[PDB]
């Protein structure tokens, strides 16, 4: 009863499910193994999709319940939250998209095996199903796309009841009166903002001195934090958590101290969200028996074709180095299978954008000011505020700015940083610009439609190239 | 002094005198000053910013934004997200106030920018009175002479009148009256299903009006819209409740004793006479270049048959120090088009090269769903004999659109059959207006469909549908559809 395959993909997240589809489209007989009940991995089931749904719904709740809609002549007597219904909208979107992947596998002739995959030979994967039955796949190539898991906080046990990971935080059954978030990175600020909008008293505690995670430009990060604080989101930066105690009355006492030492205090909350990071997941995959060693951070080392040291066994996505993002994993999956078919394999991590889907949004691609300074690059700066952009002003939504970093000698765009309305979509024009090696002048001379937020991207590039914008 | 209004009548000298302060003129004036020219801008109206800021793009987009949110709240959308409201009521006065506040802030912004850049603002009616002379006539009857090396005509456009139907901005309105109606009309008829008419019709439809647009041609959305896009757009608007009578001519309109208006219509080719009644009639059959009392005849600058000023690739008229840009010359009558022409024109005066590729100028319709396009339509490629291939991706398969439950429409990419060069991009759906600028950048470089497919578009974003449609055009198949 074995299956024969050309390519066997272990995991169905952004990296694995896309790699499987593309491999089949290139003519490979393709199998995808997934241990969970649905396809789509972390992103679809407990990640990007449910978080963005709650961000959208909670933003609209805020617009209706607060001052915004009234200022536009949209008058409502009472605005009430129905959290069960809001969570239902989230779940409906997840179900539709997970079913969509199942259909795409059928359309492209990808064979779906439900079980826990273990590599049992250089050319063999064995999937064990929940009832113990096994399915053997004899296969020319193996693609490891096993993804990531939450990084635990030493001494604090997540139970998804009162101490939750992002998974528990996405499905709380009531708005907590008080919530503490450990970690002010992208995930923590997004989920904190959701619950703050819905009525919770929210504080994020962070060991470092800025919000938004690794690689965010410092000026952008400081201005972003100030805007979030005015919304009501509180922060304790430069602060260490030493422990948390689950109490008999169901609450949580969190012990904190200054990151540099001293200033010990205890803060109490109803829900504690632990979101200090994520890490590669390779458990019980068979790597030790094959001799595939991990790097000190748990990633699988791979070459430029994504081959492990065993050259017909590959790895992509959150299980290898680089930014732990869905579009990064997807592109690695595509190029890996194109390489298996003999083609070129290229991804430029400097051209991979990052987005924070708060309101205002934050998005960036390329290098920050801090990175350019460390590399000794001589650069110039152009800035344009959304308060001077016609679409933002017409919409009465004017927080933030576009900041462009350009090379002095050549006018090359080195980095683009956006805080404000539409940042998440706008960064993709910037990603194209970086991929093409655009100059600041090039972008300034695009005939951006009027009135659009994109005009602020043009104006910031004009300031960097010529020295002055038109409208500021 | 940087403001020369009534009572300020001493002769001025200038390097560049710009007539008009719309998107083309005010941007040209700022850029000219930044390039080192002593610059004057003459404007006859009480505020700066022209048609776009005062009675055009800005007030229309404000009402489109606000009426969309009214629809989300009053209809099914917010309830589907768990946002429960007892009553949702329209306060039209407050909605119009938000619009007016935005316009006032932006018009004041231009005044500040002129001051910051040392542009001299002359408030008056400019007339060219010699090859190097403009005379401004002010509200008090005073005159002021400007001796100037170069003249830049940026006098813009006006509404095209409809013979026999008198716009009074009461019950028979232009776009200006339609932007300031004092109550939601029970029934509205729109003459003209171009961009302006469809936008303003949709505003009032969302706010409660029964709206019908009557159009002589066979499609909605104006010149150059791709026909497949136009047909799919019309069907979506019809499902929203916006009615259309295409291939139909208006023969007249009568204001009646009960205060309503009877509009007489017929098939464009003849016959099928009918009368439709409305409370408000919006006349929006087009706009046309405005050059009244500018002095062109005395200078010998003749107009083309449509009223435009002929210019060369440097925007020079037949008199080589007199230039013209924007809605007063040929090309798409759009704000960003006028702005770009103004910038490159004054850069040329300063000695630079002058080049604009109109195939890279985008068009946007700010309905919901939005429509946006740049480059060539299928009809254009067929008429030019260009061999092309098609890639399409529906927003129903995009993760951001589906998560937001906002899934109308598609991205359509046209690529050259042999070379994979992007020839045109057409977007119907959420976020089209911002997304089309990624396409405009690609066209500036002569990028291929493959080039775009390989950009690492963020997940989840609407832009991924643009990537997927390019992948379908290049490789033959997308990932997610
Ligand atoms: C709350 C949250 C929000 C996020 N938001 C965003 C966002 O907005 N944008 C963004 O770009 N990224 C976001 N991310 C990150 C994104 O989810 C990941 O970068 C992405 O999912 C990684 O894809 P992957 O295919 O490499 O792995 P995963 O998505 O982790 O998929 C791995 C899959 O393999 C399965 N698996 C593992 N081992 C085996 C085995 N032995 N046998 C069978 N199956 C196995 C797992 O069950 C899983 O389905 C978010 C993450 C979280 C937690
Ligand atoms: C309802 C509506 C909505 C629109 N929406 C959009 C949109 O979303 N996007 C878009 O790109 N375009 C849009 N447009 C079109 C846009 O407004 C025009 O394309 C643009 O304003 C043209 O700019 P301009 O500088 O050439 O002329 P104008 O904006 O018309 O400005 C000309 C100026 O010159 C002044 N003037 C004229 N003659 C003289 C004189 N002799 N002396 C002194 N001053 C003089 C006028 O008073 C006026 O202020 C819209 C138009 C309308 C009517």
């Amino acid at each position: 009863q074995p299956i024969d395959a050309d390519v066997t993909v272990i995991g169905s997240g952004p990296g694995g499910y896309v790699a499987a589809i593309k491999a089949a489209q290139l003519g490979f007989k393709t199998v995808c193994i997934e241990k969970n009940e649905t396809l789509g991995g972390t992103c679809l089931n407990v990640g990007c999709i449910p978080s963005k749904a709650l961000l959208n719904n909670s933003h609209y709740y805020h617009m209706a319940h607060g001052k915004d809609f009234a200022s536009r002549g949209i008058e409502m007597s009472e605005v009430r939250l129905n959290l069960d219904k809001m969570m239902e909208q989230k779940s409906t979107a997840v179900k539709a998209l997970t079913g969509g992947i199942a259909h795409l596998f059928k359309q492209n002739k990808v064979v779906h095996v439900n079980g826990y995959g273990k590599i049992t030979g250089k050319n063999q994967v064995t999937a064990t199903k929940a009832d113990g039955g096994t399915q053997v796949i004899d296969t020319k190539n193996i693609l490891i796309a096993t993804g990531s898991e939450v990084t635990p906080f030493p001494g604090i046990t997540i139970d998804e009841d009162t101490i939750v990971s992002s998974t528990g935080a996405l499905s709380l059954k009531k708005v907590p009166e008080k919530m503490v978030v450990i970690g002010a990175g992208v995930i923590g600020v997004e989920l904190g903002s959701v619950w703050q909008r819905l009525g919770a008293d929210v504080t994020a505690v962070e060991f470092l001195g800025h919000v938004g995670g690794v690689g965010i430009d410092m000026e952008i990060s400081k201005n972003f934090q100030r805007i979030l604080q005015k919304q009501g989101f509180k922060f304790k930066l430069n602060t260490k958590v030493t422990g948390a105690t689950k109490k008999s009355d169901g609450k949580i006492d969190v012990s904190i101290e200054a990151a540099s030492g001293g200033k010990a205090e205890v803060i109490t909350c109803d829900v504690l969200l632990v979101c200090i990071g994520r890490r590669p997941f390779t458990k019980n995959l068979g790597l030790e028996e094959l001799g595939i060693e991990l790097d000190p951070r748990g990633r699988i080392p791979v070459n430029t074709r994504f081959q492990t040291k065993i050259p017909n066994i590959y790895a992509i996505g959150d299980v290898v180095a680089g930014p732990m993002l869905a579009h990064k994993a997807e592109d690695e999956g595509i190029i890996c299978v194109e390489g298996m078919a003999g083609g070129a394999v290229h991804i430029d991590y400097n051209c991979v954008p990052s987005v924070i889907y708060t309101h205002p949004e934050v998005a960036w691609v390329g290098k920050s000011e801090e990175q350019l300074k460390e590399e000794g690059i001589e650069y110039k700066v152009g800035k344009f505020p959304f308060a001077a952009n016609s679409r933002a002003k017409t919409n009465a939504d004017t927080d933030g700015m576009v900041k462009i970093l350009g090379q002095k000698s050549t006018d090359r765009v080195l980095g683009a940083h956006i805080l404000g309305p539409g940042a998440g979509e706008m960064v993709n024009e910037a990603a194209l610009a970086l991929e093409y090696g655009a100059s600041c002048e090039d972008i300034a001379r695009v005939c951006h439609a009027h009135p659009t937020l994109s005009e602020a991207f043009g104006e910031a590039n004009l300031a960097a190239s010529f020295g002055k914008s038109i409208n500021f």
